[PDB]
């Protein structure tokens, strides 16, 4: 979308993996969707170091609605939840300098059974904008027809642009049309920022494992359409959680990055291991994600429980990530021919190799003829960057 | 099996798991399967408090063997990889106050390639004996037919009780025959100290789960047939590797200890996380799983993704094991009223309770009529040790 924001993939804060939809604030008032959430969590964004390392965007997922809309048919904010109103919240993140997402549905409902923007989508991207909102999340549930959907949200991209605001928008799309047809991406690109492609993440190895496969499966498909402006979304962070090892939370930050995603953490901030915390903030491993040139990666070679990935980077440079897939014994050696990375030229002559995770440490010059040799651990990986050099 | 031996379940370190069949001790000599790998174990065992927490078997998996038999017929330790013998370990292991495990295969071959005991249970178990080995593990691959399996099994049990050496007898009789015909729990207790019933485990909560459930399915079948002297294997302790969280490292301790399983830890002891060896040393825990009583514990209660799981302890104690299966979102809360723990007597009229997994805990004393809170996270489980009080 040509809106002039998204010009690297989106990096913030998404409430709904880890605290979906929990309505109750009598039993649970720290982990129930209501402002104080977010209040905190705009807060420990600016103490903990997030909004430093360019997690900017706190985002407010489904179950944010009050059940009607009022006498005007303007969505409501929940008045037990959200007392002060999304206006004020904004205002409050704004004095962070933070920016605030929200979350719509372009059908009858949202998926949590909230009121849906459809027949309201002028009125609603005009609520937004005037709330101060910088961000719209846009699901696809309780849509009955493809036809529907695909006016949906080109209609609501086409209303937030003229409420004049520059909001981000995160469509659900081609994830809701997959079933049915093949997506476009050549028509989402022109309408969103980013969007979609696969099923909701969970806190599970085997929801990353899936998505990864369905991510190379398809990926002559959507690679190529990805960059400045519009990339594919294959859901949250889930590092920090509860589900992940260690290796299995190196892959996930490595793989994202490999596949410039938008990077929306949903954890708990309040409650964050400093491994997690480093890791989520890795200063060299988020320059990857963010590089300016916004080519995504892709799977270049697969075999013998390891899958290698590499994506090109500004200044010749390159980043790969050898994933070790075989669930069972010790860290394997896993050797590749340096002149087969980066299509030949990321060491031609030569190039110097640097490694970022699990630990940063140079490895110093590799020529073209050369072999490179990694130990990586079940179900982690190694990501190296390549600096192309004529020595 | 009366023999004596696995009054309590057995306890140690197998290297399957995380070392697997790796020959290549020429690129990866300290992670091969070699005598220099099982004699670091053992030092590690002793100095790093293994041994003191109670793991005392050191147990060799398949992949020790030379490739062919020597002129005498007998299985000999691969002489580039163990060229002390197997003699030379088992005193060294010995010494340090440890037993020694050793495998072998009821077929011609063992699962890798290597030689099989199919028509040579008499001289391996002999061969065993004099060598000084404390427990054989005997798989089930490369055999022809039923007939042959059952056979072998009770053949190769029946050579160890000949040698007069005290072996722990650790088969994968069921493992192997469940496919084709359902295993006969009565005959398997008579021959064996304990007994595989399910796949491989791996570095996987995939793998944990599956366990769990196909224990919980088959659980009418196997879980009165345990008890001192012939437990149900449900596969090593995977903690301190790769594949599993923290909060699923937690699940696999405390329903191993729940299951009455063997606890056989394969890991690399030389590189181990303290929080994963703090768990796998929890004497509480450990105390669970060893209780004299050797009542396997059993799944109570399955719904809204929770598990509830229970295992009677001597002294009118209950240890209660609570499991999030749900792997989205976060800590969640989990109300039980305490008169439907212990078939209803746990907590008449009244019960002390503290909380052992993830942390240790007194909860206090709860009457009959209570109810227990817990929050439990995503995959992670809480155990609980109810004491019965008057
Ligand atoms: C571990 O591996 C060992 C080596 O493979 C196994 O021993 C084999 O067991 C075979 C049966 O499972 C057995 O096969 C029989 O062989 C008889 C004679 O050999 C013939 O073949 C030779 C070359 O292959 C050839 O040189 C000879 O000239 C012979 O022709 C043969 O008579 C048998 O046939 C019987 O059955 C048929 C069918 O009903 C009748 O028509 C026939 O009259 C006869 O009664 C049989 O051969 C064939 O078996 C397979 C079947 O599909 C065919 O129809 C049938 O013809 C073989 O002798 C040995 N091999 C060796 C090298 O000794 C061992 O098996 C176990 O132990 C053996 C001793 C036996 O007790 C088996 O029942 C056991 O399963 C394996 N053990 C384990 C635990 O896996
Ligand atoms: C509602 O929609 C309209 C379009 O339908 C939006 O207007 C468009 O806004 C963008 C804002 O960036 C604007 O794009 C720029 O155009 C000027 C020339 O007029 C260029 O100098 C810009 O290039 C520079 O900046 C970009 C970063 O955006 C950078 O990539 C370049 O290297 C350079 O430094 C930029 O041109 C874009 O460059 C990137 C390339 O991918 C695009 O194709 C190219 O457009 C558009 O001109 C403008 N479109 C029109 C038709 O006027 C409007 O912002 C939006 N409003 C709201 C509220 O959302
Ligand atoms: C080879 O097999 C035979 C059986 O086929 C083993 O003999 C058995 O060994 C058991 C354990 O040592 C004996 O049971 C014990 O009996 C004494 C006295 O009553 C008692 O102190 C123990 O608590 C135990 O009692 C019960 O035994 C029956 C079980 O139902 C119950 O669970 C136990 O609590 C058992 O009597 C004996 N059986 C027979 C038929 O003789 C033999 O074990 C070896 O011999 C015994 C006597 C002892 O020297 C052991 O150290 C030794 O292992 C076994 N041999 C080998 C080498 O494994
Ligand atoms: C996927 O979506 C893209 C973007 O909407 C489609 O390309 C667009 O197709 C429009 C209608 O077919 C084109 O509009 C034309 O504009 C010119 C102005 O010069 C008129 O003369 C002409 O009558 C049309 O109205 C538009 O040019 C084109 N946009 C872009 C950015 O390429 C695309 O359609 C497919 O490709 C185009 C180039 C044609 O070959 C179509 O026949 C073809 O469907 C969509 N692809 C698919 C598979 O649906
Ligand atoms: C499973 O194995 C058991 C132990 O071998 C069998 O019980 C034993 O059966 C013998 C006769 O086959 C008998 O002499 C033994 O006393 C008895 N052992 C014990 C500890 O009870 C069992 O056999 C079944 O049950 C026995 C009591 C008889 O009713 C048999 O006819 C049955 O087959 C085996 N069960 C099965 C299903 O094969
Ligand atoms: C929404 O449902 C109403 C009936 O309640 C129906 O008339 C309308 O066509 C539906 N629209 C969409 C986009 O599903
Ligand atoms: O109910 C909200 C939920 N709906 C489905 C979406 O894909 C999720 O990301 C989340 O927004
Ligand atoms: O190859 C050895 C391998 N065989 C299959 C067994 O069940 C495993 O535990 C292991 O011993």
């Amino acid at each position: 979308l040509d809106n002039g924001l998204a010009r690297t993939p989106t990096m913030g804060w998404l409430h709904w993996e880890r605290f979906m939809c929990n309505l109750d604030c009598q039993e649970e008032p720290d982990s129930c969707i209501s402002e104080k959430l977010f209040m905190e969590m705009a807060e420990l964004m600016v103490s903990e170091g997030w909004k430093d390392a360019g997690y900017e965007y706190l985002c407010i997922d489904d179950c944010w609605m009050a059940p009607q809309r009022d006498s005007e048919g303007r969505l409501q904010a929940d008045p037990q939840r959200f007392p002060h109103g999304i206006r004020q919240l904004a205002n409050y993140v704004h004095s962070k300098g933070l920016k605030l997402g929200i979350y719509a549905d372009v059908g009858n409902k949202t998926c949590a059974g909230f009121p849906g923007s459809f027949g309201y989508y002028d009125i609603d991207a005009q609520t937004f904008a005037d709330w101060g909102v910088d961000l719209l999340k846009f699901d696809g549930c309780y849509c009955d027809s493809l036809e529907n959907l695909a006016d949906g949200y080109k209609h609501m991209s086409l209303a937030l642009n003229r409420t004049g605001r520059s909001i981000v928008y995160s469509c659900e799309w081609p994830l809701y049309m997959w079933p049915f047809q093949k997506p476009n991406y050549t028509e989402i690109r022109q309408y969103c920022n980013h969007w979609r492609n696969f099923a909701d993440i969970d806190d599970s190895w085997k929801s990353i494992k899936s998505i990864l496969d369905w991510t190379s499966f398809n990926q002559e498909r959507i690679v190529d359409v990805a960059g400045p402006g519009g990339w594919n979304d294959p859901d949250m962070l889930v590092i920090g959680n509860f589900g992940l090892s260690w290796n299995q939370q190196v892959t996930q930050m490595a793989l994202w990055a490999i596949m410039a995603a938008p990077l929306f953490m949903s954890n708990d901030l309040r409650h964050i291991s400093p491994q997690a915390k480093a890791l989520l903030q890795d200063k060299d491993v988020i320059a990857i994600n963010q590089d300016p040139l916004g080519k995504q990666g892709y799977q270049l070679r697969q075999g013998d429980n390891f899958e290698v990935w590499e994506r090109p980077l500004s200044g010749l440079a390159w980043a790969v990530a050898m994933i070790n897939r075989q669930e069972i014994g010790g860290p394997r050696s896993y050797t590749i021919a340096v002149a087969s990375l980066g299509k030949g030229v990321a060491c031609n002559p030569a190039c110097f190799i640097t490694q970022l995770l699990p630990v940063k440490r140079k490895l110093g010059f590799y020529e073209w003829t050369s072999r490179l040799r990694s130990h990586i651990n079940p179900t982690g990986t190694v990501l190296l960057q390549l600096e192309n050099t004529m020595q």
